[PDB]
């Protein structure tokens, strides 16, 4: 059910060009629908402009693999490459 | 001490005296026994890098938290807003 829409969407929004990992998720069925926000890791030197267009990115492209999502809010924050 | 709505008052007037901050965008709040989870978004110059902006998180972390002692944990995201 829940847990396997989560995996799909971590594994659409690592393929986004500028994510490093999926930090944060929280779903919610609202009737057959979805309602999601998510918190991606980004280069810390990235701009928060620049971090809003990779953000934009993994909206589409979550929102694109998956058709039960209606509402995706997504965040950027601060990680490193390595750890 | 003084209901939710009291409460949600109280953190964005601590958050939004912080330098840096550009406004609370999105905060919500739930009670775990006498305690109190939260996790907000506050708005950013878009011209700060996302290190820059992690520090200001981290600044209105302080400030609420200190302010507000029934609260035992605050997550505190950055996006980008412009004037």
């Amino acid at each position: 059910h829940m847990e396997a829409v989560q995996n799909r969407i971590v594994e659409a929004a690592e393929r986004v060009p500028g994510v490093r990992g999926v930090i944060h998720l929280r779903a919610r069925y609202v009737g057959q629908d979805i309602w999601a926000d998510m918190i991606i890791g980004v280069d810390p030197e990235n701009t928060v402009e620049q971090a809003h267009e990779i953000c934009e990115a993994v909206q589409a492209a979550v929102c694109g693999k998956i058709r039960r999502i209606e509402s995706l809010h997504v965040s950027a924050d601060a990680r490193e490459i390595g750890d």
